[PDB]
């Protein structure tokens, strides 16, 4: 039986009209257009010889508008102004983006989903969805030249724009930027081998599996034993999962299926132990890749 | 180890650009409008008491140009012509879309991977990429209203239509139609109960996934033993698996890797038995999911 889950991604048309080429030296990647603004990795800036340790400081002094070429493929836009705000560039452009679509900046939090637009050259080539990971990695497909690529949620028209893709990490995740300029986690954008955090089982996301699992008939590892939010978390903390928040969309899912978040907070801890050879929605492990969001949307059709 | 394989779907902008609604009396659904032509599942004529055995050729007497209402949302578009095409309709309007890509249509085959659009009301809510399984259904996610969205490859600017939605399966699977009006397999658009084919593991992906592996570092199954394609092709009759028919992408993969393919043919053969706890990029059942196109473009960055 299928459950009707699938990796979905918003519609990529509205995002792939914001995306440009930009080229400082032999430094080609992706930027994104925005009214008057085209904001980039400020490592396009570097030399190669320098992506290690680099001085953007320094960098940024010797550059002019000059330096910078910005190119739209679906266009020459002129760059009158140049700014670094922590990762970022701003370059300020002559022309505004006639196709600029309603959006707001926001970071996204652990656990939480959004679109991936992979560019090369500033050609959109593919779209996926992911989760941020509790270690502030994603599990992306990002090649050479995709830096630049965007990450975006949607509510109604409005994109909020929330990554901008930077650097792959040695254990293959991906990392980037919020658009204040901030790498997600700890990260630094050098090409140096950096500690990564240890990942965690997302335990909302779990829940929301679990529930997906019941609305699709498929409910075994219900019982009647409960485990507290309160005890649940402190048994994640010593089990590598994130420490459970309710939220009204887990709520809702409570509310269809008639079994309590407590109820799978036990479950899961069972679960964890082993699977004893038993299937959940064809998967004999723990997926935390779904929100409680996607259920709610792909599976009841609920906003 | 994150092996930077993901659900890659077309960027979906071109595909937005050409989504129309389409009603006929109390029924709602979305079309696609190329050139003068508008396509949409044919049961969109049809009563809501009437849905199951139909009768569509006198639904399509009784209809006139005047009992369709095409709107687009991002305009009424005026119907001219009706055809009834297999289980499609083809509507003919009296504007050409003038953001009509370059298109083709093709028939999609088992195994191969495809782009989704999922619009409701006309206006597109998500893309996915599914592969059409052996039994010519694939486990995408649809609610009432999704009818008429359009599944499609693309090579190049060209956008090659291969699937247009039109109903969900007991198992929760689901199927539609090609653009010549055949359904997908055996299946009829008439809301009765019908058998399904059994579904197979698709023996290519399989491999194409074993070389991902490899090519990540995770090489622990490969051993010196071979079976032939001719031997593994009787053994997956018995077994649930496709026959297996190598491609150029697959040979790819086995020139970068210098596994060959009977190796993974092989080794296909005793992981089926079982696992024996061990993992492989991060699973413990075969995924038939990825194609060796996916593996050769996400991985290895080749066309």
């Amino acid at each position: 039986h299928h459950s009707g889950l699938v990796k979905m991604s918003h519609p990529s048309g509205d995002v792939e009209a914001c995306m440009v080429q930009v080229t400082c030296g032999s430094m080609t990647l992706n930027g994104l257009w925005l009214d008057n603004t085209v904001w980039c990795p400020r490592h396009v800036m570097c030399p190669a010889d320098q992506l290690s340790d680099p001085n953007y400081d320094a960098l940024l002094i010797s550059m002019t508008n000059h330096s910078f070429s910005v190119q739209k493929h679906i266009a020459n836009l002129r760059v009158v102004g140049h700014a670094m705000q922590g990762t970022l560039l701003k370059l300020t452009v002559d022309v505004a983006n006639p196709s600029t679509p309603a959006y707001t900046f926001t970071t996204v939090k652990p656990g939480a989903a959004f679109s991936v637009l992979a560019c090369y050259n500033g050609r959109p080539t593919g779209t996926f969805t992911v989760v941020m990971r509790p270690n502030y990695t994603i599990k992306g497909s990002f090649l050479c030249g995709s830096c630049g690529s965007v990450g975006y949620t949607k509510e109604g028209s409005v994109i909020n724009f929330c990554y901008m893709h930077q650097m792959e990490l040695a254990n293959g995740t991906h990392t980037g930027s919020a658009f204040d300029g901030t790498m997600y986690g700890a990260f630094m954008d050098k090409q140096v081998h950096q500690v990564q955090l240890t990942d965690k089982y997302c335990s909302v996301n779990v829940v929301a599996w679990l529930y997906a699992a019941i609305l699709n008939g498929c409910a075994w590892f219900v019982k009647p034993n409960r485990t507290s939010v309160v005890s649940f978390n402190e048994w994640a903390l010593a089990n590598q999962f994130t420490e459970f928040v309710g939220t009204q969309s887990v709520d809702m899912l409570a509310v269809k299926t008639g079994v309590a978040i407590e109820q799978l907070l036990y479950a899961i801890q069972q679960l964890y132990t082993g699977f004893q050879g038993k299937q959940i929605l064809g998967s004999t492990m723990l997926e935390d890749e779904f929100t409680p969001e996607d259920v709610n949307m792909q599976i009841m059709g609920v906003v």
